[PDB]
């Protein structure tokens, strides 16, 4: 069954760095992660794939200039070891309190809103690959530009069952309203949970030689949707015929 070896960049430093507004990427060079500041405390989205590198995201955060007492909330977007497999460590060393749809201290519900200062986030589940998937929405003010922001969940079928699954029985059904929901959310800001899904390495490298609007695609979030769609019809596709 599945060996999970880790590919090599999901565990590897990058630099961290301003992405639009008050987002900061404080992931691996492959897992994302995500720092979200205010005057009232920050909150975090995903961890990595182990301790190891929620203590990478710690220092990344402190590297950037802030105060690791200061986050506050922790949020995923889904409950699997490469994103959420950190935040435990995380939790530990900041004693934030970490939102899990429905160890967590708070459930919620599609639509929640999150606000802390200056901060305000809604939830939207996106389930299929997990019951608690949540992609998260936001927006942002960059150089006096306003633009809204989505964190996708992965939109992945690794290791899923699609025909006669007993546990997770409406997968299909819940897979397919969840394409449908993220592609009903304007979106100037795609920021995915792995780096490949959103090119964010050569995005990078575009803001440092001085592009302001590197991460800014209106289109990128249907695109997404649409392939990753593609790649579930082919797998269910698969299974049909197996
Ligand atoms: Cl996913
Ligand atoms: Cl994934
Ligand atoms: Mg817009
Ligand atoms: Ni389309
Ligand atoms: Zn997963
Ligand atoms: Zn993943
Ligand atoms: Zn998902």
């Amino acid at each position: 069954s599945n060996a999970d070896d880790m590919p090599a960049n999901w565990t590897k430093p990058t630099k961290p760095y301003r992405v639009v507004g008050n987002i900061y990427y404080v992931g691996t060079e492959g897992i994302s992660s995500w720092l979200i500041t205010s005057s009232e405390g920050h909150v975090v989205l995903d961890g990595g794939p182990n301790a190891e590198t929620g203590k990478l995201v710690e220092h990344n955060i402190t590297a950037l200039g802030f105060q690791l007492a200061d986050v506050k909330i922790l949020i995923n977007t889904h409950a699997h070891y490469d994103h959420a497999g950190g935040l435990a460590q995380l939790k530990a060393d900041t004693g934030a309190k970490l939102w899990i749809s429905r160890k967590s201290d708070r459930s919620f519900g599609d639509q929640t809103k999150l606000k802390l200062g200056e901060i305000a986030m809604v939830a939207h589940l996106t389930p299929g690959h997990t019951i608690g998937c949540t992609s998260w929405t936001t927006a942002v003010v960059e150089k006096g530009r306003p633009l809204t922001v989505t964190f996708p969940c992965s939109l992945s079928v690794a290791g899923n069952v699609l025909v006669g699954n007993k546990t997770h029985r409406t997968i299909v059904a819940d897979y397919r309203a969840s394409f449908a929901k993220l592609r009903a959310i304007p979106t100037d800001v795609m920021l995915p949970a792995h780096e490949e899904q959103g090119n964010l390495l050569a995005k990078r490298q575009k803001q440092l030689r001085g592009d302001p609007n590197a991460f800014v695609d209106p289109t990128e979030l249907a695109r997404f949707v649409d392939a990753s769609e593609a790649a579930f019809n082919k797998e269910l596709a698969r299974q049909q015929a197996a």
